[PDB]
């Protein structure tokens, strides 16, 4: 199990990541840093950078100086099993594998086993 495939490996892209709001610096939302290789229309600024929300899974545009790194995997089960963008985060945080619904580059590596069998 190996299976060679390096998705530009980042420290604090590809991971969850809080996001600070412009109109409420107190409220944050994770989302998980990416880039816009598949979206081209989607605009982001020279001091911007898409994110994957992990509450309706949503592709914004934030500023890196909004995002800030987080302990998603360290928050207490309270939070997570209720905060919503929090849990799925965590799940990521733990299971390292985002949902179908996102289909990054993993979901799909999964396949019935390692190749058949």
């Amino acid at each position: 199990g190996s299976s060679g495939s390096s998705g530009l490996n980042d420290e604090l892209l590809g991971k969850v990541v809080s996001v600070v709001s412009a109109t409420e610096r107190t409220e944050w939302y994770p989302a998980l840093v990416i880039s816009p290789s598949c979206n081209d229309d989607i605009t982001v600024k020279k001091d911007q950078c898409l994110v994957r929300s992990f509450i309706d899974s949503k592709f914004y545009s934030i500023a890196r100086k909004d995002i800030k790194e987080v302990d998603i995997l360290n928050l207490p089960e309270s939070e997570l099993s209720t905060k919503p963008g929090l849990q799925k985060a965590s799940i990521f945080l733990k299971t390292r594998v985002v949902p179908d619904n996102w289909k990054m580059d993993i979901s799909e590596i999964l396949e019935s086993g390692p190749s058949s069998g």
